[PDB]
């Protein structure tokens, strides 16, 4: 049965709210994430990270910040024509939605705004960079089934060793998370852990993009084949995505309702902003593309997709008043007429499938991937494709970017170099006598790093044979979160610091 | 008279505009096109490389201008919410013709407080500063406040006040005046309707006409309206339009938009904490001195006083992140006695600011909340806005905007014959100089003049004056469309140091 009062959860996981709350009240709640996400750190460090062109001296091409903002004025409109939509049907009420209009809308734009917050410097390849670096020291593969008889794993206490012991199960698991890095899952740890942002239980879940664990090893069930497409949550997230689970309603592997939304309003938002952007950059005229598009489409009629939003927007163009530039007006109609067509399509599929998307096991896209609406947007992506993110100035960064990050985690290599003992007395004194380096690398860790290190390793059990295996997994989980918050230019600017190379 | 909102909320466009029926839904519909439109403007994407206070860092810890335009969206959001709730308890929301417009007026609140600082120059006030002293040096706008001058400074022959047997004086007049009183409110009409031509629904723009100044104003400005004159709010180019959005809004001369009081406020609000958060990130002063600074500067410490239910308070959460409790805290408990109190005085001065005659704020001193603002205000003057990196930036920011403007005097020391020669064929062979600046400036820019100077009927004797004021606006235009970033660059380009 479906009643969005049991999905929409108000409580917080610390210092939590309790007792009835008034619509009001309700009302408040919801605003109160909305101030707290919006004066975060991690949101304003996404005007400095880049999305496909390198981020030049005039603004006009876009951040992840941007990007974002035009994801979440989509997100909403979603959101807006669903309920709308079901206020025709006269189902709001029976869905327990008519005192919950403002937060279903909120829910749904922060978690737009809040996507690629996890996400590290330089995109998909400072991912790569981090898991690639992490493999061949902890090399997961050699940790499939049951010891090798020589571990290529550089760790002593992370060895598949001698044949033995249920830990090589942790082992098992901890090799494999620490090896998939994922944005997804850092931004459930950055939005609970590291920046203890405190958010509702409905909040949260509508970040939580997917539903595999870093450190599963196999291949996905077939019946949750695309919930569980990249990995969604840490080895360290466990217990906390566990009261998830109950707080939402979710069984294991279950997706939170407004999640399909916001993953619709990224699939639309997901390209004709970049083409606008390269038509920007001089790399192709408009004229250019609206025949690159035409070409790429084949199968021409009056009548497709094609016609009634590309073309219309190509006619547009030609021959307005509003004295308007031709670019402005094409993208303008380009933006609007894949809105009108592809909003009301994503809105009407999640009403049409609701049970399956409010038990959160509808193993589907909202643009599915067979409908013609995902074929205007693979329309987009193809044309960006063989264009835009081949364009050399892209390619470079990407090279760049992957460099950077690869040589920052080999600056701080000494401290996973060190035995347990060793690491924890640089914990503990400030000044360590005979470990110079590792001490200032240690305090150039960011301080909400260090104390998410400190908090995870006290609350285990000291006397534990698994100790050392949770403390090394948690020193990693320190270093990859210290990496992946920084910023593209900060993360530019200390790798060239770091070799000596600015003054 | 009587209040309906559904005269006030237009949403009817200047160009190609829509007409007919309309439901409740095809208007929220209408309303959610501006915000596509505004959100994909390159005008506010310029904003994450504009300055709010301190320099850009490489990692972008500190507020941008656009950062700082979305908190103040979620408090203006706030706000407007807050009135639609308390007038929903007063069952006054179908009573004032709101019941309909509950969407939209939320949304153009929201998207004002976005909007405003989208026409500020580069480096804020100090641009503004930097452009007014250029052009007054070169204008002398005090020099035609009354008969002409035997010795008009005005280095234009066609703005000199000739002789004495005109009324082409008094539009002298006003144009000397109005390019000498560049200011951002007012450019935001202009580069919203003139130069993105963005054709946004009346009410929308209406939220943004923050004061109802012309620019060209000259004399004392009437005792009933002293404060929404205060600056001024839309150029000498943009009156005609002016006049149809005060027909469309049914506002009075010198009237304001009556949302525009909410984004108001909420500038006014969070204009200030932010920065103190700022500040204590950058290592200025710690939490612990900034509270003993508040203390002090809040000077009659006393009782359950707005200081200590907000301050005091956000303090004492702290001792039990440090910092980040602080300001967390500081926000909240400063947003819930602040927002309520506005959402009050705007309903219980409904029928002024429905009018948009009402002389005041919305918090406007007297009242604790606004004490507890200048606290803030007071603290940031004395210990953040004082600190060295800023004012070398205030100070640098002024130079590079005059060097800018003088390396663009050829384009204004430039006959009539000889600038118009120029826009129509694109090589003039006596002047490569003038040639090659003219060309740097923006495509939507020159397209704007070429666009304003067609209007003009041809043969007028004020037509001269009509092309020169155009000319500097294409300036102003240019300058102000610029970002702090891109300024630098360009000086130091075309200073040659690259
Ligand atoms: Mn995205
Ligand atoms: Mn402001």
């Amino acid at each position: 049965q479906i009643d969005f009062r049991k999905k929409i959860n108000w409580h917080r996981r610390y210092r939590s709210p309790q007792g009835v709350k008034t619509e009001h009240e309700i009302l408040r709640i919801f605003e109160s994430d909305r101030g707290r996400i919006i004066n975060s750190p991690a949101i304003r460090r996404l005007q400095q990270k880049t999305q496909v062109f390198p981020l030049e001296r005039n603004a006009a091409v876009r951040t992840r910040l941007t990007h974002s903002m035009e994801v979440q004025q989509v997100g909403r409109y979603i959101a807006k024509e669903i309920l709308s939509r079901l206020k025709e049907l006269k189902l709001l009420e029976a869905y327990g939605l008519d005192e919950l209009t403002g937060p279903f809308e909120s829910i749904v734009e922060m978690s737009c705004l809040m996507h690629d917050i996890g996400n590290p410097p330089f995109g998909h390849f400072g991912e790569a960079a981090i898991n690639d670096w992490f493999r061949q020291r902890l090399h997961p593969e050699d940790a499939e089934s049951q010891p090798l008889t020589d571990d290529r794993c550089s760790v002593a206490a992370l060895r598949l060793r001698d044949g033995e012991e249920p830990l090589n199960e942790l082992r098992r698991k901890i090799r494999q998370d620490l090896c998939h890095f994922e944005g997804n899952a850092q931004g459930i740890r950055l939005v609970h852990t590291l920046m203890r942002m405190n958010l509702t239980w409905a909040q949260v879940g509508g970040i939580l993009k997917y539903t595999r664990p870093a450190w599963w090893r196999g291949e996905t069930p077939e019946t949750h084949h695309y919930l569980m497409k990249k990995p969604g949550y840490y080895l360290s997230e466990e217990a906390y995505i566990a009261r998830l689970r109950k707080e939402l309603n979710l069984a294991l592997y279950s997706r939170f309702p407004l999640t399909w939304i916001m993953e619709a309003a990224d699939d639309i938002s997901y390209c004709v902003a970049d083409l606008e952007d390269a038509v920007e950059k001089r790399i192709f005229t408009v004229e250019q593309l609206y025949h690159h598009l035409h070409e790429a489409w084949g199968q021409h009629e009056k009548g497709s997709l094609f016609s009634l939003v590309v073309e219309n927007a190509w006619e547009k163009s030609r021959s307005n008043s509003l004295s308007r530039s031709t670019e402005d007006q094409f993208f303008m109609y380009l933006r609007v007429n894949t809105l009108n067509k592809l909003v009301p399509y994503a809105a009407q599929r999640f009403i049409d499938n609701l049970p399956a998307i409010f038990a959160g096991t509808f193993n589907h896209a909202l643009l599915e991937d067979a409908s013609e609406c995902s074929d205007l947007l693979k329309l987009y992506k193809n044309v960006a494709v063989k264009h835009v993110f081949s364009h050399p100035d892209v390619e470079r960064l990407e090279l760049q970017g992957y460099r950077v990050i690869s040589g920052l985690l080999e600056i701080y290599r000494p401290l996973l170099s060190l035995s347990l003992s060793d690491f924890t007395e640089l914990v503990e004194k400030e000044r360590v006598k005979r470990f110079p380096i590792e001490s200032r690398l240690f305090h150039k860790l960011s301080t909400r790093h260090r104390l998410a290190y400190v908090e995870a390793v006290s609350k285990l059990p000291s006397d534990s044979p698994e100790f050392p295996l949770w403390e090394y997994y948690y020193r990693c989980r320190l270093l990859q979160d210290y990496i992946s918050g920084m910023t593209d230019l900060y993360a530019w600017d200390e790798y060239r610091r770091l070799m000596a190379v600015e003054q």
